[PDB]
């Protein structure tokens, strides 16, 4: 007689008030939730908490299934309770789901057969809810999936007994993927929590999902949870104070669960009267200073501890029970202690399960084992199964197993590992560094940017100097601040590194990113710098432009791509320009150069002293009113060799203009890449005048002009003259055909400079295939591809074809269609 509805939100309300469901809470005190810090949520662009599965507005398209990624104690979990509680109070989704289902991936194993009782077993107290009633209708619920990635057991893809129908029994595995895919209870929403080394196994199970963020603190944000934590202002003011002026662990406390272990840590020495010492600057450094303080006033059973703690992670286990405790010696003394002084928990949701207060912790522990004095005892079994699901990526376990081995190192449990053993470590691990920088590949485990953290936490000089040694090229993207301040570190100590590829992920549009680029001006053999595909506007190229200016730069390509440089930060360009000595090529393509900015890049590089040889302004929207301040550059510049200004709204007076200064038989213009610049016939009689009078002319692209018959015509009349040195002429689609073959034939013939000939996708028509087939076998110049691209012909034709290449093997290419 009563709707289930409003037992079930009771149930819920009151259930998740609390942060990881657990005693020991500094006495067991309130959670007060009320504690919890925004956390800002970004669309794969902020997003609202609401609104994730309604639909967009192209189509108005609905999303059943999101999906929410970050680091670990990034506070995915904690997010995840919040949504759960704001539903119950009434305030999220209030008229959009009837019931929210929340599954711990922590306790639902994969190898236990069962149906889908998660229904019940994350409801009320009650064993007999309306399964069969309002709880069975579609649309009308959400599930939550807390911690893909902690689930435990072997997890594939490829399942194909889904076994839908949810009254009936199966694996777990196949019950969640048949969950996940929206077989089972189709139209029921889903959202997952997960870190992103498991997107390589949700990439296949769910087809079309919506992909959000989650960011940590916020400068203001990270002081308000610090005032939260304390009862005092002045305690949690001396605390802050401390924390800010040790830069590189304040930066690392934008993640919630490093802020939380500093909070504590500080908070139990201040009780003792102490001055609040804190001089960590890694992760590690982090988790052993916890430790310290913690254990230090015990760690006599630290042994079995972390020996539990390893054999977790090689069998799969997360909870724990009291005989896995006993196994390992621990009874009746290390829980208790772990709970005075909150190590390790007894997660007291009704339930008699052990567990540590975060794999992040678990993981510590495990890496420990290693370097004590059973599941393995052996690195290299260790590492080779690093990029594993089925052993949880063990990221943490090597990443602390770096940290924890140095020689700066003091007492405080630190004390009690093995000298040899570290050394046999190190040793190791040095090696598989070597392995996986050569393996560029493209992957979860190390990918350049990893490897680079998994030295940070060693700071030794000559770890890393070695370690980098095996890096001539870095390619890597940096998403948070974190990333700046490894990244800083790791490319700050490289000697031999060549190649550098920033791509800089939205945060750029600010002075965050100087961090980096103030690094680079003291490499000394940095050669190529490429920052393509990235928001590097204005204030990036200014900040930039003031790092090419350092007399130790030594960079000599700089590879700009889509960077959205506008008209004014060219000025800042021309700067670099004018005063770097060594910088040879810029790419300056996809930006919006207009007219004004090429006059002022112009200004640079009429400069003395400027030594740019290649200049790219590709697609910079360029019209022939600029054309007059580049032909000044052709004429006047010793060193510009390079030019390409195709995909740009140039005329036949825009290449005339060029060509007229470019004529100039002292012209060092080599190739001229006038891709694609809307050229006509009429202007071709310019480019004629060009081919024959500059001696240093070597390449002349025209890939996409309309030059026409008449127009290949006097293209020809030019590049038959005696005194032509063209090499290669490339003539893609050009609007040519069979009209013009005769005088492409003659070309082959009478024209000795030539060594490549590229017509491509227009229809020159068998006649001059079949012409230049004969006409090339008579001692012809011709070596290179002949082109012919994208052209299809008859049966005839083709062998014809294929009988030149055979027949006269100087050509090497023939490039037939198929
Ligand atoms: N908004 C917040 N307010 C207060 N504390 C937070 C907040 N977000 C995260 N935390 C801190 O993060 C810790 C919990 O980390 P959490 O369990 O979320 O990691 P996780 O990656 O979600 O783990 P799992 O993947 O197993 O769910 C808590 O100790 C809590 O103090
Ligand atoms: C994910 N994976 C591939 C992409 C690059 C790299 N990314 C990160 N890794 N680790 C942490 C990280 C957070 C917290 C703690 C601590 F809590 F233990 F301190 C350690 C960490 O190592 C973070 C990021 C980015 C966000 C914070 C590794």
């Amino acid at each position: 007689k009563k709707d289930y509805r409003k037992k079930y939100r009771k149930y819920v309300r009151s259930r998740f008030q609390c942060i990881e469901d657990r005693n020991a809470r500094l006495g067991e005190s309130v959670s007060l939730n009320k504690r919890y810090t925004r956390l800002r949520l970004i669309k794969e662009s902020p997003i609202k908490m609401e609104l994730l599965f309604d639909p967009d507005d192209e189509h108005s398209e609905p999303v059943h299934t999101v999906v929410f990624q970050g680091a670990a104690g990034i506070g995915k979990t904690i997010l995840a309770r919040k949504m759960m509680l704001d539903w119950a109070s009434g305030t999220l989704y209030q008229d959009r789901f009837d019931y929210l289902f929340y599954i711990h991936c922590r306790e639902v194993s994969l190898v236990t057969q069962r149906s889908l009782g998660d229904l019940i077993m994350s409801c009320c107290p009650d064993p007999n809810p309306p399964i069969h009633k309002i709880v069975r209708k579609p649309s009308r619920i959400l599930f939550l999936m807390d911690g893909f990635d902690e689930l435990q057991g072997a997890f594939d893809e490829h399942i194909g007994p889904l076994c839908t129908d949810w009254q009936k029994a199966e694996r777990g595995d196949i019950l969640l993927s048949s969950l996940i895919r929206k077989k089972l209870l189709p139209e029921a929403s889903l959202l997952i929590t997960t870190r992103p080394v498991a997107l390589e196994k949700l990439q296949h199970l769910l087809d079309h999902p919506r992909h959000v963020e989650i960011l940590g603190f916020s400068e203001a944000k990270r002081k308000e949870y610090f005032f939260k934590y304390f009862s005092d202002e002045a305690q949690a003011r001396a605390a802050f104070s401390l924390i800010q002026e040790n830069e590189v662990l304040f930066t690392m406390c934008f993640i919630p669960l490093v802020c939380w272990i500093v909070c504590t840590g500080l908070k139990q020495q201040m009780e003792s009267g102490k001055s609040l010492a804190q001089t960590s600057k890694t992760t590690t450094a982090v988790y052993v200073f916890f430790l310290s303080s913690l254990l230090q006033p015990l760690c006599a059973h630290l042994w079995g501890l972390c020996s539990l703690a390893a054999d977790g992670i090689w069998n799969q286990k997360i909870l724990f029970e009291e005989s896995d405790l006993r196994n390992h010696g621990l009874q009746k003394a290390d829980v208790s202690a772990f709970l005075r002084m909150n190590l390790f928990q007894k997660e007291v949701d009704c339930e008699k399960f052990y567990s540590f207060i975060h794999m992040t912790f678990q993981e510590f522990f495990a890496a420990m084992y290693y370097l004590l004095e059973l599941p393995s005892r052996d690195v290299t079994v260790l590492l080779e199964n690093y990029g594993k699901f089925e052993k949880g990526y063990l990221i943490f376990v090597v990443r602390f197993l770096f940290g924890l081995v140095n020689q700066e190192r003091t007492s405080y449990l630190e004390k009690k590992l093995s000298c040899k053993i570290s050394q046999q470590i190190r040793l190791e691990l040095l090696k598989w560094i070597e392995v996986k920088a050569k393996a560029k590949k493209l992957q979860i485990q190390p990918s350049q940017l990893e490897l680079f953290y998994c030295l940070y936490e060693m700071q030794e000089e000559d770890f890393v100097q070695r370690a980098m040694d095996y890096f001539p090229k870095i390619e890597i993207n940096l998403s948070t601040r974190m990333d700046h301040m490894v990244s800083s570190f790791c490319i700050e100590n490289c000697h031999r590194v060549e190649s550098l590829s920033l791509g800089f992920l939205h945060n750029l549009t600010s002075s965050f990113c100087r961090g980096l680029f103030s690094v680079l001006s003291t490499s000394q053999s940095l050669t190529e710098l490429d920052l393509s595909d990235n928001s590097l506007g204005d204030p990036g190229m200014r900040v930039l432009c003031e790092t090419l200016q350092h007399p130790g730069c030594n960079i000599r390509r700089l590879w700009l791509g889509r960077c959205g440089l506008s008209h004014e930060c060219c000025f800042d360009i021309s700067l670099v320009l004018s005063s770097n000595q060594k910088l040879v090529e810029l790419d300056l393509s996809d930006n919006a150069l207009g007219d004004f900015g090429i006059r002022l890049l112009c200004v640079g590089l009429k400069h003395l002293l400027c030594n740019l040889k290649k200049l790219w302004l590709v697609s910079c929207c360029l019209t022939s009113a600029c054309c007059q301040d580049l032909a000044s550059v052709l004429s006047t510049s010793h060193s510009l060799t390079r030019l390409y200004v195709g995909e740009n709204a140039l005329g036949d007076s825009g290449v005339a203009i060029l060509c007229e200064k470019a004529k100039n038989p002292q012209c060092n213009l080599q190739k001229l890449g006038l891709v694609n610049s809307g050229l006509t016939s009429v202007c071709c009689s310019a480019l004629s005048s060009v081919l024959s009078t500059n001696q240093n002319l070597t390449h002349l692209y025209l890939r996409g002009n309309t030059l026409g018959d008449k127009g290949i015509k006097l293209l020809c009349e030019g590049l038959l003259h005696p005194d032509c040195k063209l090499q290669v002429l490339e003539l893609d689609n050009c609007n040519l055909t069979s009209h013009c073959c005769w005088d492409l034939s003659t070309l082959l013939t009478s024209s000795q400079s030539l060594r490549k000939l590229s017509l491509g996708n227009n229809d020159l028509g068998d006649l001059g295939v079949m012409m230049f087939c004969e006409v090339l076998k008579q001692q012809s110049c011709l070596l290179q591809n002949l082109g012919l691209s994208e052209m299809y012909f008859n049966y005839e034709t083709k062998s014809a074809l294929e009988t030149l290449q055979e027949e006269k093997p100087e050509l090497t290419v023939v490039f037939e269609p198929s």
